[PDB]
């Protein structure tokens, strides 16, 4: 009967809907956690730049110490 | 007949929540994703300085070598 | 009628956070060889300093 067709259908019509729902759900999940490892690299990065400026800094000081001693010898000579 | 509207209106409102809650989550990601773009320009600003820094070190570097060579060969 | 079209809707901005998030990964991975680059630099920058103290106590030791 074309009752029970019709029936069936808009019943599927609902379980395609609530699908697509799902589907999108799943999707925007995924993105979820890429974006989450994405944070926790870009973290690390950043502890890594954070060092790298300590080190830097380091650096920086001996320079200007042996800018001060080439300074001095050249008053010398 | 009226179980048949009852019905319709169960499965609507089951649909209305699902889309909800969709969209909750679509503006929380939305939420993490500003964050995230926040984080990234900072951390592009702090790469910048870094390399700016470590080029005028260079630079500096090169100097008191030159300055060097030029001292060791008054010896 | 405002179910199969909200979905729709939802659909295209999800799209476009996806774009998104895959620009942001571009730039990160970007960041990754910055990261690798300036760690080379700067040990070679060490490596410098570490010779300019050589040299200096050098000069020094002709004092
Ligand atoms: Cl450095």
């Amino acid at each position: 009967d074309q009752l029970t067709n019709d029936k069936a259908r808009v019943e599927v019509e609902r379980d395609n809907l609530a699908e697509d729902i799902m589907r999108l759900r799943e999707k925007l999940q995924e993105e979820m956690l890429q974006r989450e490892e994405a944070e926790n690299t870009l973290q690390s990065f950043r502890q890594d730049v954070d060092n790298a400026s300590l080190a830097r800094l380091d650096l920086e000081r001996k320079v200007e110490s042996l800018q001060e001693e080439i300074a001095f010898l050249k008053k010398l000579h």
